[PDB]
């Protein structure tokens, strides 16, 4: 019947379609794995939420579960037919969601690179290579395994090991490889902007 035993409530959102973007990121689903936002039951999450955005606007938070998208319901829906559901052409959008808590320690930090300075940290997982939590296997996460104290990280301070990455420069980490994650970890400029929240600590 879905409704409504959940300990944390659960809201009908509706969000006009006037020809704008939804300004949304969503991510999970019945393929993908959602830590830190699926972890006790998977789902549809709420990964981003753009500033001064329709979805903003609206009063939708990082860390919503997607119940319901115009009826339709999205629990073990794919993650394409996810967004299949948010893109499909409909007088107003409505959005069954459950306010879900945001990831423990939520948080984005920015470091600054010396001039010809490393960044002198290490990371482990994610994605097609699970390692990154020996505790929970079947998380993809990927998170700092070494801080070396002559790098930007280490001379920062704010980095610590066990911390769990989530976006690099606007960009978002969730569902990719090591080497992507490296890639995208190493074509950062003097600024590095991380979305950082609690993992192994
Ligand atoms: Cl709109
Ligand atoms: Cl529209
Ligand atoms: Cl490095």
């Amino acid at each position: 019947a879905a409704a409504l035993e959940g300990p944390y409530p659960v809201e009908e959102i509706r969000l006009p379609r006037a020809g704008g973007p939804l300004g949304l990121s969503i991510v999970g689903g019945s393929d993908h794995s959602s830590h830190p936002f699926g972890v006790q039951e998977p789902g549809v999450f709420i990964s981003k939420v753009l500033p001064r955005g329709l979805a903003a606007r609206s009063g939708l938070r990082v860390g919503d579960r997607i119940l319901a998208v115009n009826g339709q319901d999205v629990r073990d829906a794919t993650h394409q037919e996810a967004v299949s559901a948010l893109l499909r052409p409909c007088l107003e959008l409505s959005l069954l969601v459950r306010r879900d808590p945001a990831p423990p320690g939520l948080r984005e930090l920015c470091i600054q690179k010396a001039p010809g300075e490393r960044l002198g940290i290490s990371i482990r997982g994610g994605a097609r290579g699970h390692a990154g939590n020996p505790r929970d296997p079947t998380d993809e996460g990927i998170f700092i395994s070494k801080v070396s104290p002559t790098g930007a990280a280490g001379r920062d301070g704010r980095l610590r090991v066990g911390l769990r990455l989530l976006e690099v420069n606007q960009q978002s980490l969730l569902g990719l490889t090591h080497g992507e994650a490296v890639q995208l970890l190493r074509s950062v400029g003097d600024t590095l902007t991380v979305l950082v929240c609690d993992g192994f600590e």
